[PDB]
């Protein structure tokens, strides 16, 4: 029941570009919820062997966490700004996944997504 490897956050045989979009989804929406009360238990990958959860990763194929997503808007990862939203939905899913209504953490979850979505309503408009 070990980890896996954790997501790549540099690729370097991929074009790099700065869009509006970007620099809003790093400014904006990771920062407020990096800075949240709640952001901790989503800062890095799930260490299921600390946390004794050994199915973890036979039910999360697609694992993906905040400091992932960080690093990968820092190290201009994307390309496009869809791909980064998928990330956010692909975490929030997972712990959905895995829990259950009413542990702690799906609740977390769930105000960490309504939070997202506040945020990802002013997205600016694709070049
Ligand atoms: C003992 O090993 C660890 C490993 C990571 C961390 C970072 C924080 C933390 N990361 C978490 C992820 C999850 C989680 C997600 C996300 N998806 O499914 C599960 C299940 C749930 C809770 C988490 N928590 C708080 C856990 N509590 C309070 C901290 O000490 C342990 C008990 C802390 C301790």
């Amino acid at each position: 029941s070990m980890n896996p490897p954790p997501p790549e956050t540099s690729n370097p045989n991929k074009p790099k570009r700065q869009t509006n979009q970007l620099q809003y989804l790093l400014r904006v929406v990771l920062k407020t919820l990096w800075k949240h009360q709640f952001a901790w238990p989503f800062q890095q990958p799930v260490d299921a062997v600390k946390l004794n959860l050994p199915d973890y990763y036979k039910i999360i194929k697609t694992p993906m966490d905040m400091g992932t997503i960080k690093k990968r808007l820092e190290n201009n990862y994307y390309w496009n700004a869809q791909e980064c939203i998928q990330d956010f939905n692909t975490m929030f899913t997972n712990c959905y996944i895995y829990n259950k209504p009413g542990d702690d953490i799906v609740l977390m979850a769930e105000a960490l997504e309504k939070l997202f979505l506040q945020k990802i309503n002013e997205l600016p408009t694709e070049e």
